[PDB]
Parts: structure tokens; C-alpha cells; sequence
């Protein structure tokens, strides 16, 4: 609930006028679908898995990831985590085929 | 046939090394240590009022320049053979694009796929295209073809990023 | 035959390297900053009074000058390079012009081509000639012998540019 | 008549004082025999081709053809603004070979 | 075959580029102007008493130095590279040497010619007997055995010097 | 069979270019001429009492280490494309090691190969049994063998060196 | 005699302090044990051989022989003088090939 | 008998100091072997085909030929002289062919 805590804290900020924010507003929503769908996923161990894909991705990609599939998200972390060798292989490929075993994670489901 | 003379043309100018003169990557050297900044009375005020000092870290400041331009002038070759290299990669996906465009017109051969494409070319930008036609290459031209049928869809595309269109379009392709 | 034999001839001498002194390119050293017009006692009044800011910058001037003459000389290397390969493509189109020598001598059969050459060798000078070789190799022969039919045509051409010239070669040949 | 107007008082300026002069001038002469062909060619769409003409190319190019070809010099650059796919081409070819596309527009006429 | 595969090993040796530390072309980096003869209180009894010229014209001289023993090291690299070639082209007459060493053993075949060359190598040293294999390869086992029918002749041709020694070869072939 | 999957995954990991960084050559830089210990008035008593031979020889000493550093350098790069190659000559040999692990697992057939090499790996380091099976491939099992059915010879082995232990594995092959 | 001399003097110099010397002490008896050997060989010509090998081989390789085999050593360096050839190629290549033919020639005693 | 007072000019001003020159003294006896094979010759009109000689190839080759052939040298540049269109040519050829023809003349005699 801590990193809940401070994503509201930061967006607050923002709100208040302490300056873009269109699309962080849409991530605070996404956010919360987001761990709706973490609640849908049902396996409590994804947080350690989601703390190493913070650390080594960029928040930019996160966020688009966290953006696009507000159903699906948590799932698509949690099993590119799974096998976050082609995490790392996709640090160095293209977003495009790491996209595609996004839609692969889609297609499961 | 002549969009891919006209391709293929512009491949062999960069396959025997036709490299605009914007390509060529300028090196970009550090600034140089200023000279009186550092080695005037000031300086030497700062290092207990006398010249001494000011002359030898300011010959330092001149090495250390020298090996950091030379790095830099070695990096600006180094780029310069990246930039090569992803000439050539850039030059084999282009080959099997006019491979594909070869396989298109030998497989489709149900659409009107040249006004299409032509209306495509003049919706998108080309390194939209470039991106279909490298990773769908043989459906490309169905592709072209259903968003044709779907103007709509089209000015959607033209509104928003290349790379979601993939999707979407990947989608579009996996939802035929 | 023998025009040929010295032209090949000529062409084994520049294949194996054999480049003339004025084709040696000398580099172009920038001049190096003036000693005594900085570094003197006008220049320490312009700074603050002291030797010291003179030699600061006189060893920064010596530092640049070293590396704008070790880039002079590695671009005279670097030009000479592109001198090799410019004799290398010269090297080229001159065996392609060899060829159609041996392609006019085959095929033209018709006039006395050798003697109108030599007054087209004579009066034009030998890079119009080479570009004519160069661009209407196969034509060639039979363009010497339209301008020997036409001497007043033939001093136009020599009163006038190489490039203006062709045209003439050109639109005279799409006459014909 | 108005490009006539400041090419003409550049070219006073020039010849005031006001400073590689003797080409300005036979651009002058060159100019004059230019709007002559430019009257042989009477199409009179000529306008927009001409300064996309000088706008796309550099100056230097288009002198140089305005000089060489004194009485075809408007149909050249009325045809390669035609085909000005061509134009960009040669932009990023040698001009050797545009060269040879204006001999065959002296070969049509 | 054995002296042939020998050779031949001496040849993939080569070709990798086993280059022995004599072959190695150290630099010839020319002497820096020398420092107390120069900057000394008789420059400045040269230059009307004073350090300033003294400094001026040895930052001068370091600048030069630095750039002819530039240009020493990039030529020690230049001749470096000349030499590989030269390799490159040893390389490629001896195996027309090994190769016209098959076609000995393929034709001659009259003679007993291992002894005979073996006789030949231990009186000429081998600079003599590689000319000789380079500019008559044919022939050159007939040679040797026609050199050891003539012993007396064999001693003048130890006695006396490679290039007048060919003719002697040469001219005795064509007596032959 | 793991075992040598993770040889040849090591394998496929050398060949990419994942380099550790204690195989990172770091470039030995000779250390700089000091400066107060040459250049101070002590320097100046030595050279007739002036600071014009000290400024001299302190920028011949400046451009000497500039140039001892710059050679330090480029042989760091040297030796690192040196290690690269040897990287990739043993490479070589293990991938006929690995070749030569089936070979044995294809021929051998006879014994417990399997715990016998474990013992092995686990009594002598990882060098001498890389050596063993690069100049003894195919009987490197058996050899394991006959070692593991003398554990005293085993414990001589592993007290004493590994060229030496090797002895006694060539020779002990030649007395089978 | 004068070369075992030289050795002993060497050898009681570093044993009366004038400074790795246990090796060292190792290498005075395996000389004894060496010249045993030689005496064992008994062919008369092996000295200018030892000095070919001393002269062309660096002291280390020559020392590691030396101290492996005690009873064979002699023979061992008379037979690759007698095929220097090898000697050389070895130089050439590592050392791990030049000790297979000192393994063989322990294989012919 | 001025060309050779001028040659041994130069080379006794080369010996007494006047500053490569081991190969001029044998060019001073290789030039009076040369005048020995002159007069073996004995065809008077050689001076002027020698002249000729001197003022068309480089004193370097001259040099070369004068040393390499002492008994036949004065024979070779005189029938080279009779057939200076060969020397024309091997002025433009290399100066292996060039050697050939001089190994010919060696042949005749």
C-alpha cells in the first residue's frame, strides 16, 4: 500500500500545482486497475518480481506497459519476471518483439 | 515496378557508399580548460601566489585535453563504423523488403494493391511502413488493403504512434 | 593499334602505383601562432602585467597547432587515399575504354577511322576526348568522323567549353 | 518583374562599388536572354516551378545552368520542375548525370 | 617432398603472420632539439639577452619534434605495412616456387635430382638458388644437374656474385 | 550430459564476448616525471641557476610521458586484442573437447564414466584435467579410470605438478 | 669439474647469506644425481651438447629437466642435442609437447 | 681522356674528405677496366653513342651496368646506343627486360 501511498502523493503534488499531467492521471487510474488486476492474479508473491522489474527496466517502458493493458498488467509482469532472461535480451532487442510476447501474454488469455 | 526500381536504386547508392553529408557523424570534442580562468594571479593566489603551480596543472590540462579530443575523434570513428554497419543491416532488410514486394506481387494478386499503396505511402509516414514491411512483409499488402477499405481507421493511424499501430495492426492481422 | 598500346601501357604504369611528384599531395600545414607578437611584454600588458598568462596561452596555442597539423597531415594522408581511389575509377572507365576501342575497331568497320582521330587528337585537348570516350563510347568513332566532315564545326567546338562542347556531341548524335 | 528589379539593383550595387563581377554581369546579359526564353516557352505556370526551383537546389546549381544554356535555360527548369522526383534525385547524385537529362531536353529541341 | 613440405610449412608460417622481432621496423625517431644548448643564457646572448625568444623558439621545437616523430612512427607503420605486402607477394612467388616444384618432379623426371639440388643448396646460399627458382622455374632442376656435371664451374659460381651468377645460368641455358 | 551442457553454455558465453572484469587488461601507466623534484630551484642550481633549462626538459618530460602513456595505452588495446584471440583459440579447443566427451561417450562404452570424472574434477584442479583431455582426448576416460582404480597414485597426483603429473599420465598410457 | 665448481660456489655463496634457496639446494643435489646420470650415459661427447643447450635454451626450462628426472636427465638433453631441430621447434611451440618427447624418452629405459 | 681525368677528379676530392664511398672506388676501377674493354672494342665512333647514353638514362642505371659487367660493359652500352629505340622503350619499361637485353649481348660473346 506504500507504493500506492506515494504514486497519489506525487500525483496530489501535481494537482496542487507543483509542476504532462493528463497522462499521469490516466496512470493513476491505470494504477488502480493495475492492482485490481494484481488482486485478479492471486499469486502474493509478484512484489518481489515487480521490484526487479522496476529496478532494471526504465519507468518509461513500465508506464507504457501500465498504460496499454489495464486488464492484463499485473499477469504480464508477473511472467516476464518469470523469465526475465528475455527481459534482458529485450534490453538489448527492440520493444517491438517484447510487445509480442506481450500480445503471446494476451493470447492466454 | 517503378517505386521498387526507384527502392532498389536508392540501395545500391548506399550499398557502394553514398553517405550524406548529414550522416556524417561530427566528433564532439570537451571544451578545453580555459587559459586565464585557471593560470592567472587568482590562480596563483589560490596556490600560495605563484606561477608554479599554474604552469604544471594547466601542461596537465593540455594532456588530459589531448587524450580526451583523441578519444573523442577515435569514438566519432567508432560511431562512424556503427553507423556503417547499420547501413548494411538497414541494407538486407531493405533487400528482403524488395524480396517481399517481389513475393507480394507473385502471391497476393487479388487486390488493386498499387493505388493502395500509393494512398498509404501518402497517409503514413515511410518509417511506418518501413517497420510493416519488416515485420509483416508478405501480409503488408492485404494490410494496406483493409485500411484502405477502412479510411476511418486510417486517419486513427495517421492521429497516433507508429509503434502502438503495430499492435492493433497486429491485432487487425490475428483478428483475420 | 599502337595509340591503344600506348594508352594500355600507360594504364599498367598507373595500376602499379607509379604517381607523379605534382600528383603527391602536400599537405596543408596551418600556420602556427607568432611567438613574439603574443608572448611579449605588449602581451602581458594586455594581461594584467605578467609573464604568466602569456605562457599559459602560448603552450595552449602550441597544444592546438600540434593538433590542426596532425590533422593537416592525416587529411593529406586521408586525400591521398581518395586520390588512389580516384585513380583506381579513372583506371576503370579507361579499361572500359580500351574495350570500345576494341568494340569500334569491331564493329564501326565502315570509315577511315584512324587519321580523322588523329585530327580530333589534334584538335580538341584530351579530356574532351576522354569524357566523349567516357559517356558515347561506341558512338565515338562515328561522332570524329561527322566533325571531320564539318571543320567549321569542328572550330566551334574548339573555340568553345567541354561541357558546351557535348552538347553538341548530344543533341548531334540524337540527330543522326 | 519584380525578381528582375532586385537582381538589377544587386547588380547596380555590384557595379557601384559596393563590394568576381564579370560572370554577375554576363548573369545579368544571361538573365535578360532568360525571360526571352521564358517568353518562348509560354506556359505561364512557370512561376511556382521556378521558385521551388531555387528554393529546393543551391544557388550555385542554378547558376550555373543559367549561364550554360542561354536559350533553353526556361524550358530546363520548367521540365525538371516537372519532374522534380528527378530533381531530388540528382540533389542526392552527382550533377554529372542531371547534366545529362539537360542535354536531352537540348536533344528534344 | 620432405624439403617441399618444409617450405610449404615455412609458408602457412608466413601467411598467418608469424613475424620474427627482426622484422619487427623499429621507428627511426629523429633527435629533439637539445634543451640547455638551446635555453641557456647564451640563446639568450643570441636573442638580446632575454628568456623570452629562448622559450618562443623551444616550444617551437618541441611542436616540430612532436610532429616528425609523429610522422616517424605513422611511417614505421607505413613501411610496417609495406613490408607485409611484401611478404604477401614472397608469399605468393614462392608458391609458384612450390608449385613449380610439383611440375619438376611431373616432368623432368630424367634425373636423380634430390641429391643434385641438395649438392646445389649447400654451395650456393639460398638467396641465389630463390632467384633462380623464381625466373627459370622449369628449368631449374635441369640447371643444378648440369651445374653438378660441372663442378669447376660450380666454384666459380660460389666465387662470384648472385646477379652476374644468373646470366651465367641464363646464358648457359640458352647454349643449352 | 549437464556437465557438458554447462561447458558449452560457458562455451556460447566466451564466444559472445562476455568478458569478467578481472580479464579486463587495465593499461600499466608509466609513472609521470615529477615536477618539484626537477623543476624547483634546486633543478635551476643544477642548470646554472635558471628556470629557463627546467621549463625546457619539463616539457620534453611532458610530451615523453605523453608519448610512454600513449603507447601504454594502445598496447593495453594490443594485449586485449590479444586476449580476444586466445579467447578464441581455446574456444577452439573446447569445442573439441566437448566433440571429443562424445567421442568418448560413442566409443568408450565400457566404463562408469560418469562418477569416475566426478572424482576426478573432485581431487586435481580444473587446469590439468583441461590439459589431460586436450592432448589426450579419447583416453582421457580410460585414464580417469585407471586413476580412480589407484587412488594412492591419485593422491600423488594431486600432491605434485600438473606437467609433471601429466608424465605420469603419458606414461602410464604407453605402459597400457 | 670447473662447471660443478662454479655451481658449489654459487650454491655456498647463497648459503652464507649473500641474498628461494631451498629450490636451489634442490638443484645442487639433482646436479650430483645429474652427473651420476651422465656418468651413466658414458658417451664422451655429450659436453658440447650441454653447452648447446645451456646456450639455447633459457636457464629455466633448462633447470625444471634438471630437477624432474634425477636418473634420466643426462640422456635426456643428449638426445635432443642430438635432435636439436626439435629443440628449436619447441622453442617455438609450448612446452607441454617438448615434455611428451622426454616422457618417450623415459619410454626407451 | 677528360671524362676520366673529371671521374678520378671527383673521387680523389671523395678521398681526401671532401663529403657511400667503398662502391665509387670500385666505380673507379670498374671504369678503367670499362676504357680496358673500350679499347676491346675498338670501334672509334662510340663516344658519341656513350654521350647519348649519359645524357638519356640516369646516372643511376649507367652506374649500375658500368659495375655489374666490367669486361663487356663498353660493347653493351654501344649496341645499346645502336638501338637507343629499345632504350626508350626500357626507359619506359622496367629494367628487368632491359637486363635481359644485356644478358643477350653477355650471350653473343
Amino acid at each position: 500500500r506504500k507504493r500506492q501511498r506515494e504514486l497519489e502523493q506525487q500525483m496530489e503534488a501535481v494537482k496542487r500545482g507543483e509542476l504532462f499531467t493528463q497522462q499521469s492521471a490516466q496512470y493513476v487510474e491505470a494504477a488502480r486497475k493495475h492492482y485490481d488486476a494484481a488482486e485478479k492474479l492471486n499469486i502474493p508473491d509478484y512484489q518481489e518480481k515487480e521490484d526487479a522489474f522496476m529496478q532494471l527496466v526504465p519507468p518509461a517502458v513500465g508506464a507504457d506497459i501500465m498504460r496499454l493493458f489495464p486488464e492484463k498488467s499485473a499477469a504480464l509482469m508477473y511472467h516476464l519476471g518469470a523469465n526475465p532472461e528475455k527481459a534482458r535480451q529485450l534490453l538489448a532487442m527492440d520493444g517491438q518483439s517484447a510487445l509480442i510476447e506481450l500480445t503471446r501474454l494476451s493470447e492466454r488469455l
